[PDB]
């Protein structure tokens, strides 16, 4: 196969450290954001309308990982052309904190998931994102 | 940017042509899957587990266009690095038929989703699959 260009590798080498520094369950992972978005970068969760701005994009990953706050990430699949980067992980833990109106339930949950970036001139621009979210939302739902 | 290789461009066509001629709304899809997916293809729709077999992926992708028979797809992202390809594309239609368990009610969706191919030797392995499908079953499942 076509090796990766040099602006591709560090695309995902700088796309990497998210998934490792840069996780919502390290401590120190804002300031990893900080460095590799950019200010206007723009969150979107499945079709939810963008969070627009670096800060409220974190904003909105401390909440979910308010969630499931020693959520562990497996990264299985990168896949990246010039300025897209294609992270395919598996997540897994409790969901031991208040997560998306439901209260902790302790609930464990094993889902995949994809994480769809795009950067300019080294930053990262745009994050997509999709889980089972379906799937979480019925686990942690379920009754005793 | 570093152009596709030839197997690059010629994964990528193979791929897209299932959003055309092989979409689910279009008569004849099957002969295109038959020739496009190998027979072992295996279908992951969402975190359920694998759909083995090119004929019992078939049936699985036949139920959920009897939920959204004019389902419109737009491509909107097309990513590859050797055998995987990445398509993002928006959906739109309204669910006329029964879907995952709920009666048909007509509602219209409009969702992004991606879909994540696998090829070898020129032949499409595997599809995972994800959309917003807890924001499709909650607009379905609305009450009047
Ligand atoms: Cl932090
Ligand atoms: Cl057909």
């Amino acid at each position: 196969g076509q090796d990766r260009s040099p602006i591709e590798t560090q695309n995902v080498e700088t796309v990497l450290r998210l998934f490792d520094e840069g996780w919502g369950a390290q401590d120190g992972w804002r300031d990893v954001w900080r460095e590799t978005m950019t200010p206007g970068f723009r969150s979107i969760f499945h079709s939810n309308q963008a969070v627009e701005g670096i800060e409220q994009a974190i904003a909105f990953n401390a909440v979910l990982f308010e969630g499931f706050p020693r959520l562990e990430v497996v990264v299985e699949n990168v896949t990246v052309e010039g300025d897209n980067v294609v992270v395919q992980a598996r997540l897994t833990g409790a969901q031991d904190g208040p997560f998306l109106g439901v209260p902790p339930s302790g609930q464990m949950v094993d889902v995949p998931d994809v994480t769809l970036f795009t950067l300019a001139d080294g930053q990262v621009i745009e994050m997509r994102y999709f889980t089972d979210l379906l799937a979480v939302m019925t686990a942690i739902s379920a009754p005793p």
